[PDB]
């Protein structure tokens, strides 16, 4: 798995078209969301992660947790993202791991948001620009 | 080299602290910039690119050009970015290639912006969310 972390003043999104033929169902509420003072985790779930979804999930949970604690973010947002890897896991594996990472951050005590899987999404983000505000991690 | 391309309604930035001890000099004007309807190229120049800066530059010029033409962007912004690679080129190599990619997009006919090298930068971006609006390319 590859992860890009962005410590943002705000992060806002609007679901546009479906990217999968059968995406994650969503309510009309879940078409748009916004959080402030948020660590945004853009996550590319990879083929190799099929091998051990829970180990990879636990690791991702922890690495994101550390950065949130370090930059003093209480808010965390989990986003699926294709763009840190050309070796992507099947959608079941991707949704599995995404949901585990989300549940684990909730259990850590963060106020966690997530994006629906299988859509094109419009995104507005304001990235802070202090030294720890954009970080990448590789998790295998 | 790895490149992330984002077709944006707008892209705005403010230079914050220096990341290098001796960054690219800038005027007080160049501390902030904004473009609209813009393809933003986040570029991670890599160690392997030292081997042949011009080939890699020409390739990057072309791949960014194709996407701009395809999404109908007249505006292109070139940004250095550490986050698509854990094998980064020295600053001379990085600045070299960045400047070549910038000059080549100018010669193609685009209205091109660039970000100063060696700083932490605060960024606001609105990503479109249509199918071609976020793309990655690997160039070696």
């Amino acid at each position: 798995m590859r992860v890009l972390l962005i410590h943002a003043d705000y992060f806002e999104y609007e679901v546009k078209d479906k990217a999968l033929k059968n995406p994650e169902p969503i309510s009309e509420d879940m078409k748009r969301g916004r959080m402030e003072e948020v660590l945004v985790a853009f996550i590319s779930v990879e083929k190799v992660d099929e091998k051990n979804p829970e180990e990879v999930s636990l690791k991702a949970i922890e690495e994101i947790s550390k950065v949130a604690e370090q930059v003093k973010a209480e808010n965390v947002f989990v986003s699926p993202w294709a763009h840190l890897s050309s070796e992507l896991a099947k959608p079941s594996v991707a949704m599995d791991i995404l949901n585990r990472v989300y549940q684990g951050l909730k259990e850590r005590g963060f106020n966690v948001g997530k994006a629906p899987f299988g859509y094109y999404i419009a995104v507005k983000i304001s990235c802070k620009g202090h030294p720890l505000a954009e970080l990448s991690r590789t998790i295998v």
